[PDB]
């Protein structure tokens, strides 16, 4: 049995403009490829094809190895690979909110499509009906919690963030959390993770809500209180600290926040509340107040009738029809991997995901807890995150922050197998997700006018092969004017979006677009393409 066969892995998708896929045979001196239907081209064990080269992005590359064994057995192995296209996005900040990094991108997005949340009665009952995409103010991605930066981490539970919707109506402020589980597609042996243990009703963990009612106030994450006897204690976050130190750390704030709602994945934690950073300390900074927290804890756990009309229900189930990460198992991930487009990047529901794999919380906290009325959404504007933890500190946000996977990879002190990410010190730098307004000193980065450009078939076609030159306009204003050369001559100028291409000669050739939109702006792209 004579095969030609490659050691790149079938439906690689890729990012670049080619991939150097390696061909091998087994039991054969010579062997035939195939690249998009391209005339029979003999390869020797050591030869390579540029899959992609000269193609327009978000196209299918077909390729197929053809071996004849001593037998006179015809032998054909078919692969196929994507090569990706990903226009960039438009992004805003704003100096007044104290960040200090920009928002993370790509896969991640903070107010996506300057979406702030829409004025809604939803109904905290665990059915999705109430919500859509067009009210997410903070996408995440899946499998960047910090457990899977470890070598062998994908036993505990997964603290994985997916997205945070948001509405409002003349009563409360309304959130939807969905947080995703991967661990059946990327690492089943782990039976723990995969399995109704990984439920995060499981036990009682803390999860936050960090808004910016007052855009000018910065609040560290420090605590004050009072004793019995009226003397003041502090503490450097509200929750996680035995006699004033954290042990296993907590999450602290650059970005300013003067509110954190305060509680848990089980909703059995009766001290949950939410805090006011009302008393300034003496570096200009404010302290959350323990003594005038608003309670918002179940009295009973059965009951689960939270204090001061906050309400919170939990259930299995998926909002999002997409659910992008990155699909590698243990061992397989990269430093910084999730902010690289040249990560292996999936929708997991292309890999078998169900809906039933995630969790949702539904929330609403009322207005009269946040000293604000439905006008003040709608013409100040508030800032929120979602934060979750596996006890004291951060393990992912929503918006996405760094500090969740800057110490990912190193051990926890009390079991290595596991993340330090779990007990160390996260600071937030990044931007809340706007609710209901922008701040009055945003800055827009615009997205610049962008082409998807090239041919509908691999480089390496025959002389005679019609070739379709296409391209796709990103970002443009107006009508779009596309002017298309073949190695730098003008074959093509007009509103059609494609051009015919039949090279009559053998050679190296460039082919090119210059787009022009209905303001003048110019977005351009020039390939190889070998015949
Ligand atoms: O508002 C106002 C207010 O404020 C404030 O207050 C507040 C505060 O602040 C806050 O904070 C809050 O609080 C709250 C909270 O939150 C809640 O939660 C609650 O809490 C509480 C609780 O409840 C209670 O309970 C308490 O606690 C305590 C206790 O009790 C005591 O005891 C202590 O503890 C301790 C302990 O004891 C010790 O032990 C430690 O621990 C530790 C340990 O050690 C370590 O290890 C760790 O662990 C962990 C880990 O890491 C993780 O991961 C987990 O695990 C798990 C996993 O994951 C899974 O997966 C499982 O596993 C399993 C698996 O899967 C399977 O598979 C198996 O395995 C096996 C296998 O199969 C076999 O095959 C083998 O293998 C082997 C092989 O064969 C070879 O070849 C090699 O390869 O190798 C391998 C390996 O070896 O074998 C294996 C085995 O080994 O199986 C397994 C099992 O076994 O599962 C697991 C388990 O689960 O988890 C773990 C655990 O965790 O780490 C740890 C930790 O660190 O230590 C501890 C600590 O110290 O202590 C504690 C603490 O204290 O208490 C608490 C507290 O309290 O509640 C609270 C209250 O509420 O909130 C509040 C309010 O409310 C202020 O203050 C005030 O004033 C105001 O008013
Ligand atoms: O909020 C304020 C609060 O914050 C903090 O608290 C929080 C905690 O920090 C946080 O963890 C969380 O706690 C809750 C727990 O998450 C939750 O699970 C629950 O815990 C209960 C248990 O439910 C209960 O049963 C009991 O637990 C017992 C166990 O039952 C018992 O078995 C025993 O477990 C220990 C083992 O005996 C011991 O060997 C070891 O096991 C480790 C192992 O050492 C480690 O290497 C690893 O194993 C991996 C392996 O590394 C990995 O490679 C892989 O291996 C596979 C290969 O990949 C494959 O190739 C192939 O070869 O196959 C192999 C497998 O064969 O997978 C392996 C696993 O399969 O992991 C092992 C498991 O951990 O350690 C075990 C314990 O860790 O003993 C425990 C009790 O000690 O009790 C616990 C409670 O103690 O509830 C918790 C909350 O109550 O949330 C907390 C919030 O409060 C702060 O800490 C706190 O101070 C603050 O106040
Ligand atoms: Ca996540
Ligand atoms: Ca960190
Ligand atoms: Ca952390
Ligand atoms: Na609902």
């Amino acid at each position: 049995h004579a095969y030609g066969y490659t050691l790149t892995a079938n439906n690689t998708a890729f990012s670049t403009e080619s991939l150097d896929v390696k061909l091998a045979l087994k039991n054969a001196d010579k062997g035939y490829y195939s690249v998009d239907g391209s005339a029979k081209k003999e390869f020797a064990n050591g030869d390579s094809v540029k899959v992609g080269e000269g193609k327009i992005g978000n196209s299918k590359v077909t390729l197929t190895l053809y071996a004849t064994g001593a037998d006179g057995v015809e032998t054909e192995q078919t692969y196929t690979f994507k090569k990706t296209f990903t226009a960039s996005k438009t992004t805003f900040s704003a100096k007044s909110d104290g960040h200090t990094t920009a928002p993370e991108s790509g896969y991640y997005g903070t107010n996506p499509e300057m979406q702030l949340g829409k004025h809604k009665t939803i109904s905290v009952d665990g059915d999705l009906s109430d919500w859509d995409s067009s009210m997410i103010i903070a996408q995440g991605v899946a499998n960047d919690d910090p457990r899977v930066y470890m070598p062998s981490s994908m036993h505990e539970q997964p603290w994985d963030a997916y997205a945070l919707y948001s509405a409002w109506d003349d009563d409360n402020l309304y959130f939807l959390l969905e947080m995703a589980n991967t661990t059946y597609i990327t690492s089943p042996e782990d039976n723990f993770a995969a399995s109704n243990e990984a439920r995060p009703w499981r036990n009682s963990i803390p999860m936050y809500l960090a808004l910016s009612i007052d855009p000018a106030k910065q609040a560290t994450g420090k605590a004050v209180g009072t004793n019995k006897d009226g003397s003041v204690y502090t503490n450097p976050f509200v929750w996680g600290c035995t006699n004033g130190t954290a042990k296993d750390g907590g999450t602290g704030f650059t970005t300013h926040i003067d509110t954190l709602v305060a509680f848990d994945s089980n909703n059995s934690n009766g001290g949950a509340s939410i805090f006011k950073a009302d008393t300034q300390d003496t570096d200009g900074t404010y302290m959350f107040n323990y003594d005038t927290r608003i309670p918002i804890g179940v009295t009973s756990f059965q009951a689960q009738d939270n204090k001061n009309g906050f309400k919170i229900k939990y259930a299995n189930g998926t909002k999002s029809t997409s659910i992008f990460g990155i699909n590698a198992p243990k061992g397989s991930r990269v430093m910084g991997d999730n902010l690289d487009m040249n990560s292996n990047w999936v929708d997991f529901f292309d890999e078998g995901y169900k809906n039933s794999y995630g969790y949702v919380y539904e929330i609403a906290v009322p207005l009269n807890t946040l000293g604000i009325d439905r006008s003040y959404i709608e013409t100040q504007g508030i800032g929120a995150m979602q934060i979750l933890t596996y006890g004291t500190s951060g393990m992912d946000t929503l918006p996405h922050d760094p500090s969740m996977l800057d110490q990912a990879n190193l051990e926890y002190s009390y079991d290595p197998s596991t993340s330090h990410e779990k007990e160390d010190i996260d600071n937030i730098t990044v931007p809340l997700a706007r609710i209901g307004a922008l701040l009055p000193d945003t800055e827009v980065n615009e997205a610049p006018f962008e082409v998807n450009f090239g041919a509908n078939l691999n480089s390496g076609q025959s002389a005679g092969t019609p070739i379709t030159l296409l391209a796709e306009s990103y970002h443009a204003t107006g009508d779009v004017t596309y002017s298309f050369t073949v190695n730098g001559e003008t074959v093509q100028n007009s509103n059609t979006d494609s051009c015919v291409w039949t090279p009559s000669a053998d050679g190296t050739y460039s082919i090119g677009v210059v787009a022009v939109d209905a303001n003048g702006n110019k977005a351009e792209s020039t390939k190889t393409f070998v015949v």
